[PDB]
């Protein structure tokens, strides 16, 4: 019993992080094999970030002007490339630690682990999602650039974020493994802003579903819904839209609890009419939309 | 910037986490040099449990009726003892991964991260915090028993709990790594339950100090109170006592903030009267107390 924000073991990705040094900038880097993934604007002063042309910028570095340092051993660096707004360091020497990997471009309203790093040292793991908007409400100080995200399946690691900048709002963006950004974001000292921002819908079905699995019933009500009607009320809250594939994705939840989607559907539209009156579910007086039906599964008995 | 429920990297303890066995029951151990941790009740059946006399059970045991597996690799017993309510084997080889470690028995309030695993393999991690009534507000499913909860400092891993059971309202009881049971429970099926819990006052106002580091301060108000009249609110709330111990303790992050620990009592005060009206703090709509004022200080910038 019981129900946490858990993340992934960390492991195979600690053994992956390193420390990347150009001029006076330093960051993370994630090593695997013989190449080292970090955020390009480590090639970046502050001044250079008002508007840079990266391939500008990087055609006046050399590999030597690049120190990787992975625990207390230097990494040679033998050749370097940019792709999108990741830098690839080429260095002479494999990890050992190399985990069976991937690299994936996760859709909104998944989630994935955070291993929190500085100078090349894991200081913490969490869990969170990636927003509607393409942001991620993570923790994140001064020299965590190059933070990876990541899930893991069957011992492969499938990294999904490379922690780049922070936003006004305090809220976090950065790219996949290849360098392309989640959302409209650009690694250039704009007046970019997070967008306006939804419930993932079908997380907090999961998540209900959950509860009901560890033995809390209060919520659930006699009726149903429609998809278009229960759509309707979503809408209103600034939830998403729920479609039938979502109502897809929760038939095994479904068929664990005897509870039909969109009878459960019908309980969350109560709870947005008329809140909670008090009371609590799985420990939150909010409702949560950080779990996929995948992570419910995962975690809860079967 | 951000706050979240941050747990340590588990790579040090995920080297650690084998698989033990005897006759029907197998369980988690924890493989530190030449020995390997785990619950005494792996040497019991079902109606073992009902009245066990461990001492009298183990007599009729050999090192050959344990069978111990890290990763595809059996392990040879080569002696067993019993040491409270934890088993001993050790066996002829030395784990390699051994970390730098300690055992210690912590107090409740404090938090620490666990690593949930089934037959030796890890399978997620998150914080928690040892409940003031010593049970613990985990997640685990049948086949967690002997996962380990850790805390790290400067790469020496400190393992303060091992799993042994879930009590009848679903939270969970275990032992230090010498085998002592936090709280009053014992390895024996009896009508045992979680005694009335509290909410850990100097975890809340610490993190209503993450919450001002972090730029809120909708909360906070013009007033002081006495360390004595917070405490006659705090007792009427089922909140622990606040001692000068507490607030010496919250001098850092007052410091930080400009905020005098009985004034951030007085906010608190208020919230307890009060409510939120609606607010939510650091993402919240309850008064969180899982966070020491060390972790507020180890996660949040200075
Ligand atoms: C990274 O660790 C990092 O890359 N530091 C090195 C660096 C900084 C500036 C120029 C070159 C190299 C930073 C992690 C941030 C730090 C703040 C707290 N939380 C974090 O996640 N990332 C940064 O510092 C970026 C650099 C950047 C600037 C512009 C851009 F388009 C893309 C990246 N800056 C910010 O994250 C940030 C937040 C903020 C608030 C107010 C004013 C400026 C500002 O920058
Ligand atoms: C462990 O993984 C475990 O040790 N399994 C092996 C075992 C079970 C029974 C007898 C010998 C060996 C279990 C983890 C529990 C499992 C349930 C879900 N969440 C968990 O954390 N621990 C157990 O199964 C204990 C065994 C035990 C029994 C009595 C005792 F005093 C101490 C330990 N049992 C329970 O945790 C538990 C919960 C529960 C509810 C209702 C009826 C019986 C019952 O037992």
């Amino acid at each position: 019993s019981g129900f946490r924000k858990m993340a992934f073991p960390s492991g195979k990705v600690e053994g992956c992080m390193v420390q990347v040094t150009c001029g006076t900038t330093t960051l993370n880097g994630l090593w695997l094999d013989d190449v080292v993934y970090c955020p390009r604007h480590v090639i970046c002063t502050s001044e250079d970030m008002l508007n840079p042309n990266y391939e500008d910028l990087l055609i006046r570095k050399s590999n030597h002007n690049f120190l990787v340092q992975a625990g207390n051993v230097q990494l040679r660096v033998i050749g370097h490339s940019m792709q999108n707004c990741v830098l690839k360091l080429k260095v002479d020497t494999a990890n050992p630690k190399t985990p069976k990997y991937k690299f994936v471009r996760i859709q909104p309203g998944q989630t994935f682990s955070v291993l929190a790093c500085y100078n090349g040292s894991p200081s913490g793991v969490y869990q969170c999602a990636m927003r509607p908007n393409f942001t991620i409400k993570g923790s994140f100080l001064n020299g965590s650039c190059g933070s990876v995200g990541f899930n893991i399946d069957y011992d492969c690691v499938s990294f999904c974020y490379m922690h780049h900048m922070e936003l006004p709002t305090g809220v976090h963006a950065g790219t996949d493994l290849e360098g392309n950004f989640y959302g409209p974001f650009v690694d250039r000292q704009t007046a970019q802003a997070a967008g306006t921002d939804t419930t993932i819908t079908v997380n907090v079905l999961a998540w209900l579903y959950a509860a009901v699995i560890n033995g809390d019933r209060w919520f659930l009500n006699r009726f149903t819904t429609t998809l278009n009607d229960f759509n309707l009320v979503a809408m209103k809250y600034n939830y998403e839209p729920l479609t039938q594939d979502h109502v897809d994705i929760l038939g095994p939840l479904s068929a664990q609890t005897g509870i039909a989607v969109l009878d459960m559907c019908a309980s969350l539209k109560e709870l947005l009419q008329n809140g909670m009156n008090g009371r609590t579910i799985l420990g939150s007086a909010l409702l949560e939309d950080e779990f996929t039906p995948f992570d419910v599964v995962r975690q809860c008995s079967g």
